[PDB]
C-alpha cells in the first residue's frame, strides 16, 4: 500500500475529554450559554468547532487544578471536548470566547424546544458504588 507521507491526520495524538466541569443555562429564546471551569488556557492553541448536531471544544490548559484531575496528561496535552446535541443547532451563529477563569460558548439552537439534557443520554450504568459520598 503506502507508508509515510499520509494525508489527513486523526486527532489520535490528541486527547479527547469525556467529562468537563461546566455549567450551561438557558438564555434568550433559543440561546444557550456554557460556562467551562478552567484557567491558564491558551487562546492561541485553543479553539471551538461548532457543528450542526454537535460542538467540539479544543483547548490546552495548564492549570494544575484542571490538569491534576486528568492524570497522565500535561499543559502541552491537547484536550478535545465533543458534545452530542440531541437536537440540531446553528453553528454558523455560534461563538466561542474564553473568560477570566472560565470559558463562554454561545450555542444558537434551531427552534425553541425542550432538550431534556445538553448531552445525549446512553445505556444506563450503575454497578458497585465508588466515589459517590453520602
Amino acid at each position: 500500500g503506502s507508508s509515510g507521507s499520509s494525508g489527513v491526520d486523526e486527532p489520535e495524538s490528541m486527547v479527547n475529554l469525556a467529562f468537563v466541569k461546566n455549567d450551561s443555562y438557558e438564555k434568550g429564546p433559543d440561546s444557550v450559554v456554557v460556562h467551562v471551569y478552567v484557567k491558564e488556557i491558551c487562546r492561541d492553541t485553543s479553539r471551538v468547532l461548532f457543528r450542526e448536531q454537535d460542538f467540539t471544544l479544543i483547548f490546552q490548559t495548564r492549570d494544575g487544578n484542571f490538569l491534576r484531575l486528568h492524570p497522565g496528561c500535561g499543559p502541552h496535552t491537547t484536550f478535545r471536548w465533543q458534545v452530542k446535541l440531541r437536537n440540531l443547532i446553528e453553528p454558523e451563529q455560534c461563538t466561542f470566547c474564553f473568560t477570566a477563569s472560565r470559558i463562554d460558548i454561545c450555542l444558537r439552537k434551531r427552534q425553541s424546544q425542550r432538550w431534556g439534557g445538553l448531552e445525549a443520554p446512553a445505556a444506563r450504568v450503575g454497578g458497585a458504588s465508588g466515589p459517590s459520598s453520602g
